[PDB]
């Protein structure tokens, strides 16, 4: 006898378990367990995995239900779970979504500035250098500092909180509470501070004493600074870091993008596609019953949503383990979702990682691992899937 598929599979976010591809092709929705013990439908075709992210009877809010079947233990309050619900009912959806673009003048040259400064001290250093935490990490931190309109002095500490935000557990986290409640006064007083007047947080700050926001709550406020630093950190750096492993090891990609840099769109997309930074499956709640393949869904079940497994379909992306700079259908992947919660950074996220890539291969066209592949060291119980260390050579 064995027990029921547990899920998630590996922490390895440099290769794709073999299973998967016979996942999708046996049982493209399959019955699993979670590390709380739940069961979940896991859903790994890119079909079925576009058609629950289509649906809004699959529903990410109702996830923060008590007594659900949970993927894993909440990290901040219930309703935070609705975060951009909640930001467009407060009429701030347009607002966020602005600041939030990579087009804001200045901020282009400011990453490629930022870029260019972390990887010359890098080099003043010398090899070996960490690409993870003194490259990715901190281009994103700076990013996200600036998006926001808060001192980049501040950057380093809201980024500690995230090893434990972004934690994936069975239980309740005690520290995630002290980091959130801790995060969420310093973003209050952001919005009281007059300093504060470029970025989302300028525009919130003003926003909140207009009269069209006046009943709009300054927990709400706090809570999309919280949230969108956060979000867009873990996100972006990780996404960076685990597509740099991707580069290195292919070197023949990394000399074309070196070669002919207006191909890194085209190759940043591609990286997109086959990134296997979220270490699990996105989940929804059935609020119906819902024919999925073969399975009738109930009221109350929960569903998983495997990235990779819809990414990595040969049924959509033929040779789909190969970057391919020429697919008709190059944006088409679910990187940054599909339907109702798509990602509203995904332009911000695209360019943090195009610059952050033209930098690396401008300064350090020779960069390869400074240790074998199967050394580093991958990050468990986490929500992305990320190694530790990065260790590189040039
Ligand atoms: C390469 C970088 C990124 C990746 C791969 C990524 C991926 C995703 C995915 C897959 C979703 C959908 C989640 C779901 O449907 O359950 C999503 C939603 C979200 N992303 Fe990102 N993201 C990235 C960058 C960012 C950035 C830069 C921000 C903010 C600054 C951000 C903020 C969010 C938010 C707030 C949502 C929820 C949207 C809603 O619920 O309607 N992300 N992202
Ligand atoms: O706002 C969101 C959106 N997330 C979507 C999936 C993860 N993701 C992050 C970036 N792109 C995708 C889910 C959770 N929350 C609430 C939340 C955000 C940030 C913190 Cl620090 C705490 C809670």
């Amino acid at each position: 006898a064995t027990v029921l598929l547990e899920v998630p599979f590996s922490a390895r976010g440099d290769r794709i378990p073999d299973a998967v591809a016979e996942l999708r092709t046996r049982e493209p929705i399959r019955k699993v367990r979670t590390i709380t013990g739940a069961e979940a439908w896991l859903v790994s075709s890119y079909a079925l995995c576009t058609q629950v992210l289509e649906d809004r009877r699959f529903s990410m809010k109702e996830t923060a239900a008590a007594g659900a079947p949970r993927l894993n233990a909440l990290t901040v309050p219930p309703e935070v779970v609705n975060n951009m619900g909640n930001i467009a009912d407060a009429g701030l959806r347009k607002a966020v979504m602005k600041a939030i673009t990579p087009k804001a003048p200045g901020l282009e040259q400011f990453l490629r500035d930022t870029a260019n400064s972390l990887l010359d001290n890098l080099i003043t250093e010398g090899a070996p250098a960490d690409l993870r935490n003194d490259f990715a990490d901190p281009l994103a931190t700076a990013l996200h500092c600036k998006v926001l309109g808060i001192p980049q002095e501040d950057g380093p500490k809201l980024f500690r909180s995230l090893s434990i935000a972004f934690m994936s557990s069975a239980d309740p986290i005690p520290a995630a509470k002290i980091n959130w409640d801790r995060d969420i006064e310093y973003m209050a007083g952001i919005l009281e501070n007059p300093n504060i007047t470029t970025g989302l947080m300028g525009e919130l700050s003003r926003l909140r004493k207009d009269p069209a926001y006046s009943h709009v709550s300054d927990e709400l406020f706090a809570t999309i600074g919280v949230t969108f630093f956060g979000a867009g950190v873990i996100s972006t750096g990780s996404f960076l870091t685990t597509a740099l492993i991707s580069l290195i090891q292919r070197p023949q990609l990394r000399n074309l993008l070196h070669e002919k840099p207006e191909l890194i769109p085209a190759g940043v997309e591609e990286l997109l596609r086959i990134n296997l930074s979220f270490a699990d499956g996105l989940p929804r709640l059935a609020t119906a019953d819902i024919q999925v393949g073969d399975v009738l869904v109930r009221k109350g079940e929960l569903v998983l949503v495997l990235l990779e497994g819809a990414n990595f379909d040969p049924e959509h992306f033929p040779n789909p383990g190969s970057i391919e700079l020429d697919r008709p259908n190059p944006t088409s992947h679910l990187a940054f979702g599909r339907g109702q919660h798509f990602c509203p950074g995904s332009a911000l996220g695209r360019r943090h990682a195009q610059i952050g890539i033209e930098a690396l291969l401008k300064k350090m066209p020779g960069v390869d691992l400074a240790v074998p592949i199967d050394q580093l060291v991958w990050r468990t119980r986490f929500q992305r899937r990320i190694p530790e260390r990065l260790p590189v050579l040039w």
